[PDB]
């Protein structure tokens, strides 16, 4: 009846019940709730700093900001990868470091259920929590999801390669977020001690990165990567980063006397100002002219020297860490339309060739940062199957997407097996009935397509036929159950076998089964290509 | 002989000499010491800082400026209230935390006067401390006189309703300063452990705020309220305030997407933005047309949860409080003139009847805060008299005296009383010499006359017949004689019952003598109508 | 070989290895170590602070920016003064707290060399760091060189008189670095506790500064003032500041309310407005018209009550300090040639008279400082020699310069001897082979002539008169050996008599012997004079 109110260390927290569809115990919902200090004026491109404590009760019921980024690029993909029937428009700004609470637990006992931190997804550029709606899972799997957001584009990134500016701002607040669950969630019915991470695209890749961070030890004891890791180099900024710093420092219309100069002189620009920048550099949107080698795509994540102590390929040839069971999945078309979609790939013929690949794959070098000596060699390989030039752009696009997702994600999956720690696998391969219109039928296990399953698109949106249905709350069944115990296991599921030795996995869409040596043939093949 | 140096905590302070008229032992004068450090920048909407300690000798010499406000309004009020000859023509600036005193001690020795701090009124957002002289007071009775100065209008008062701009921050000053009476006072002879605060107007809503105020707690020993209380609801801001916040952030050409984004918005703006923002909001001004519920007439105190943990009402309902000698009064006609005259009362025909009266009153919803559905009833209890259009008019001024000092004043008083307190209650009814030109003769005891007998203006400005000096006198002392025991009784002085269960109050003028029920009539009435 | 990775408090440090021309052991180089935090934003006009401490190897490769300060004027000292082959241009910025240093030591050892830190001249205007190479004395004389950089101009030295605005900001900037060295320099082979200061013009001044400066205590052990030193006038501001702290406001475009409103309000200047108010004072450029004593030079050092807690004068008249030896100098002719032409000196008639003298005196009050009473008995001592208009014009420089440093010099040289302390003096006149060509042959010990020898310039440029090279040589030697005995004085160099009572001095130049009672007859002429 009355407003579920839950008391946090910094202040009483309102929110909202809502019921879902034949579920007797109704959710408590709590929206913008804030896990660190608006990042506001001189805390621009510091590390995110604890919230200032309320003196009231704090009303948690509307929305919070996403933070500044490509106001259409963000609404685009909210669109497309929205869980829920109708999208939710969100407000800009820098203050936006709040996370989203979901509980489906009985507020006036002691719960103590499993916790689950979505990290979204949106290349570090764009993207926010409130897009995901967790009450689906939350209810069906009664487990606490929490929906976090953190600093993205020049606001969470921008580095200078000295101690004037670190940078991974973004990960830093995405640890911020997860030391306020560990100090916060037992409040909502949720246990401090279960609690796991699971993010798609940079938010997979992110978690990734936590993975192998010294900070993050402690904060999390179960963690999911879908269609993401650290080794997906196009996020990792490797070698000298000063000079993308001045080139922003440029733009943004500052000197660049020296490191301090230019953080500092970009701390008085204003959000409007630096927005007009982030568009004046056109990143998404690929390049094709002039020199693919110049051409900058954006300003991930660094090795700050804090959060990352060492590039990810130096740091887990280590098995020096605290090792949890982490699951790496992947899905059948990673590059099917979605992405080049949205970065406007010249693919809009429907066929290619082997001499027009070559020079896309060329200029994709940003993308997949491959020599131009190789370039032939690969796509070789990969187009020298058939002559049908359809099946050329089709085998082109698995080209990019075995290198983006395909190798890394198995290549760190089998790392973290042979460090000694539970591994698992998957592979989703599924056309959700949700899909835009301008995609093909023919694209099954797009870039985010498993988003669907896991968030119980199918109980919030229309139309989903009873397999559909099922296989999301299979999907979920799976993920809850690892967030559990670490393992996806249980009775009414088909067998997930770990990815050990004999590098099983599991085949998840309309007929789920394991399998095994999951991209072996590829990850065998690449990994030579590159040692030159 | 030798300008008079004293030490203080943060430095060296020089002063001047001033002799009054038939006083052997002159008086030492401070003009200008800081009480905290200059609340500029970022430093702006936050709680006052203490100041920086100086390495010679500070001269207090100069008047300090008057925090921004109005500049003609300011002025004027300060002309109108002035117990000076000449008045002073003050400065507008952001930095405008400094204290005046006024010492009749012999430095050359350990004195330990009593001390009397002045917190001048203008509804929180106008007015001076340099407007009200000491040097009379402080010889004729033999106390330590200072005359504080607190943020006024945005600057001192704004508040989103939450952590991130409070509020109160004009009050916060008000503590401050108060501490540095405790911390100081001593190196001009005066007796930290006698500190009484007294104000008029908001300076006496101010004074009876801080003795609600845990903060306030030990900073002082006795207190007086003249014309004003906080129960005075238009300067109590209750109920949601986040919305007169986004008013103002609106008019100041800021965005409303979260508070901290306000806050910090507005912390860019230059003091003449925020000072065209104070005009354009048309503050003191009374709106007639449009909705009267909608017209928002200020922005004073409101429950921080620091200064305030609740509202006045519910906070003198308990007896859980450092309770200390309190006086409350009124003035016969509050509303006689000064005020309705400053607001631009439309009252400028000098008369009027029962139904152009609910009108008036209706508008003056801002003012008085009464439903519609009881100002027929109200109207009708004090029009309903007689039928001589003038009388109305008069009577009609009465009605709003009331509501506003009146009631309150005394509800106040009976409360103190009942916590176990010593209370003290009086009325002032007189018409200083000093009035102004455009003031009728039939004015007595009009909004702020008791100012020049408290200040002693008979010994600083001319021609004040023998009566007046004689009245000046005899205030003077009975607010010394309380500043000193905590009853202002003494001889030489009509004796003056304390407030207890007979309601004594003391009946000051031409004639003054004691009397009983201040208001009873009336109290009690008003209670009800407002029961609904 | 490996560049040079040393370790500091503040984290590693990069160097890199240079040889000198028949030298075994290389010389290890770091440019641009930061020693404070770049005095940004809030930052200007206030204490330097620590510096924030780096996370991995910081390459101390590349020049550091010199502060801010007219260019051109900067540029063209640079090259007059310059001690290296080739010029190097610099950068202009707020950020320029930084030091470089010169070690020949092993780091492969536990070398604790003698430390001798560089404080470069300019006036308190200009000047730079990087101008002077340590390479050659470094080498020569087996001493750690240390050339420190500190805030100039307005960014160093404003002071509004009061706590808003102590100033000196440019000394303190020195004792920070002084700190850094004490608690650094040890991992570049130096001994923290054999430190060495010596600086010239201003510089110079500073050195006497950091002698008189209680906060100085403990940071070096010995002190070396080349041209200048703290009762040179000019350069030390005594009086109310205050109103050429309004004039710098109101030139940049500020109010002058009150100190803290001006301080406040210069903050939010950007540097390049500031540059150009910097430019619009005019400030090196010698007045001729209006009146010579509104004619404001500059804005150099005050009696902050921090860094001085009173006039050197009182100083000096005190024995209470700890002193250590004291080299004083001064050379032959001060006013011969660069000076003059850089203030543009309207003596660019190769003559002059008594008449024209008395008049260019005045105008040049702002740099003697003398009364126009006085002028005539001043100019007649010096002018009334011959009747050779040339003389008089060689006759009024030497006057100049026995004002501004002359005197100055042997009196502090004096009250250094007299308070107990190792004091020595000398008076370089040689005229080095790299003068510019717009000096005449004529001029001998010009203003900074000795800067040649001190720092090995003749092997570093080219064509050096052997006679040259041995001169060089030999200063190097007697410097080197104060800075470790505090006694220049060793096997192969003439015997230099300490500053005792018989006031013995060393003459420097192509016949280096020694003298008596320096600039006797002056000091004694010119205080009386001064008596009025
Ligand atoms: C954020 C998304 C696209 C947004 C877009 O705005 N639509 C297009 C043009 S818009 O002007 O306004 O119309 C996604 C879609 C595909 C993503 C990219 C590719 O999938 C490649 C990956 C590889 C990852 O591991 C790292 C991020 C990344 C290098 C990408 C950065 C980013 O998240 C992208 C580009
Ligand atoms: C971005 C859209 C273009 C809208 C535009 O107006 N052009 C329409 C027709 S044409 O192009 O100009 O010929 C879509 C519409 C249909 C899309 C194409 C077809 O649907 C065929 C697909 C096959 C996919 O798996 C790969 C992309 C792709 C090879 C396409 C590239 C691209 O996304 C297109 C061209
Ligand atoms: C400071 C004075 C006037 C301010 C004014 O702006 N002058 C008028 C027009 S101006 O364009 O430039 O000329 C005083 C005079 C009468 C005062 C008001 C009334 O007396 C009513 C009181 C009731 C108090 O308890 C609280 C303050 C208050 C609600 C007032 C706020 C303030 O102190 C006022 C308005
Ligand atoms: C603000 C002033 C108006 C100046 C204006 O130019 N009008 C002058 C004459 S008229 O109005 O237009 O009829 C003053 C001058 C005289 C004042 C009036 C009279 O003095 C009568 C008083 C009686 C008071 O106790 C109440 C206000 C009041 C009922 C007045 C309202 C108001 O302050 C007036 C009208
Ligand atoms: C830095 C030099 C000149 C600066 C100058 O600005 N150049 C000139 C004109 S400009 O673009 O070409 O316009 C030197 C040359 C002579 C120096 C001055 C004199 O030698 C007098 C000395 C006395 C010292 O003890 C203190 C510095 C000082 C009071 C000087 C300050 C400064 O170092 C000066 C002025
Ligand atoms: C600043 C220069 C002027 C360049 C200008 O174009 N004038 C050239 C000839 S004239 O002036 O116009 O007569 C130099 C060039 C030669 C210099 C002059 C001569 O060399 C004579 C010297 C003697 C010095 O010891 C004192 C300065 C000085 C008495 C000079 C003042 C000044 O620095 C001058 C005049
Ligand atoms: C500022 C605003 O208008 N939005 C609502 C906020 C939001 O939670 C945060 O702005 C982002 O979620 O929450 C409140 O209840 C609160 O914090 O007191 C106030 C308001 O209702
Ligand atoms: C106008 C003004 O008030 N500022 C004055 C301040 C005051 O000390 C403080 O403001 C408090 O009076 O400092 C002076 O008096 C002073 O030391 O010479 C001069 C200055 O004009
Ligand atoms: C942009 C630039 O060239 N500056 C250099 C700075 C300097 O340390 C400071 O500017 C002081 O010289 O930082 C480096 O040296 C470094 O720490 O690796 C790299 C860089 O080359
Ligand atoms: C206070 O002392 C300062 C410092 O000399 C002086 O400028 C000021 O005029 C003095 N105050 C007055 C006005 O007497
Ligand atoms: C640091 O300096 C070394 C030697 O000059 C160089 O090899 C390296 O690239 C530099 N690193 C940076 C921070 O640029
Ligand atoms: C926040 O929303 C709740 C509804 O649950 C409401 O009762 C409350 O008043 C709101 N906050 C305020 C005080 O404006």
């Amino acid at each position: 009846s009355s407003p579920p109110v839950v008391d946090t260390v910094h202040g009483k927290v309102l929110g909202k019940f809502v019921s879902l569809e034949g579920f007797a115990q109704p959710v408590a919902i709590f929206l913008g709730i804030p896990f660190a200090k608006p990042p506001l004026g001189p805390l621009r491109f510091t590390p995110p700093q604890p919230a200032e404590p309320w003196s009231f009760v704090k009303n948690a019921t509307s929305y919070p900001p996403m933070c500044t980024q490509d106001p259409k690029a963000g609404q685009l993909l909210s669109e497309l990868f929205t869980n829920r029937k109708e999208n939710i428009p969100l407000k800009l700004s820098e203050d936006c470091l709040y996370l989203n609470i979901y509980t489906p637990a009985d507020l006036t006992k002691k719960n103590r259920l499993p916790v689950m931190v979505w990290i979204h997804g949106g290349g570090l550029m764009v993207g926010a929590a409130s897009t995901y709606d967790g009450l689906a899972l939350a209810a069906h799997e009664n487990v606490v999801v929490v929906t976090i957001q953190y600093r993205l584009g020049i606001w969470g990134f921008f580095s200078t390669g000295d101690e004037h500016s670190r940078g991974n701002w973004g990960h830093l607040d995405q640890v911020a977020a997860l030391r306020w669950v560990q100090d916060n969630i037992a409040s909502f019915g949720g246990n401090p001690g279960s609690v796991t991470i699971f993010g798609e695209s940079a938010g997979g890749e992110s978690v990734s990165v936590l993975v192998l961070s010294p900070l993050a030890k402690n904060l999390f004891h179960r963690a999911i990567s879908e269609s993401g890791v650290a080794l997906t180099s196009v996020l990792v900024k490797k070698g000298d980063v000063k000079p993308l710093a001045e080139q922003i420092a440029i733009t943004a219309g500052c000197k660049t006397t020296t490191s301090a100069v230019m953080v500092h002189c970009l701390r008085q620009k204003t959000e409007e100002e630096l927005l007009e920048t982030t568009l004046k550099m056109k990143f998404l949107s690929l390049d094709l002219q002039g020199d693919p080698r110049e051409s900058q795509p954006l300003l991930g994540t660094v090795i700050d020297g804090m959060l990352l102590l060492k590039t990810p390929e130096e740091l887990q040839a280590e098995r020096n860490f605290h090792t949890v069971p982490y699951m790496v999945g992947i899905n059948k078309q990673e590059f099917g339309w979605l992405i080049p979609m949205l970065m406007s790939y010249p693919l809009s013929e429907g066929q290619l060739d082997q001499k027009t690949a070559m020079s896309l794959l060329w200029k994709s070098y940003p993308l997949v940062c491959i020599a131009k000596e190789l370039i032939p060699e690969a796509t070789e390989k990969y187009l020298g199957g058939t002559d049908d030039t359809v099946k050329k752009k089709d085998l082109f696009l698995d080209l990019i997407a075995d290198v983006m997702f395909g190798v890394p994600s198995v290549i760190v999956a089998r790392n973290h097996r042979d460090a000694g720690a539970p591994t698992y696998m998957y592979e989703f391969q599924y056309r959700p009935s949700f899909s835009s219109d301008m995609k093909p039928k023919t694209v099954i296990g797009d870039h985010g397509d498993e988003l669907f399953s896991v968030f119980g698109a199918p109980f919030l949106k229309e139309g989903a036929s009873e397999e559909e249905i099922r296989l999301s709350k299979m999907v979920m069944k799976f993920w809850a159950n690892f967030a559990r115990n670490g393992n996806p296991n249980g009775e009414g599921l088909p067998h997930w076998p770990e990815y050990n030795q004999k590098e099983g996995y599991l085949q998840i869409g309309a007929n789920t089964q394991a399998a095994q040596k999951l991209k072996d043939k590829e990850v065998a093949f690449w990994t030579n290509l590159f040692a030159k």
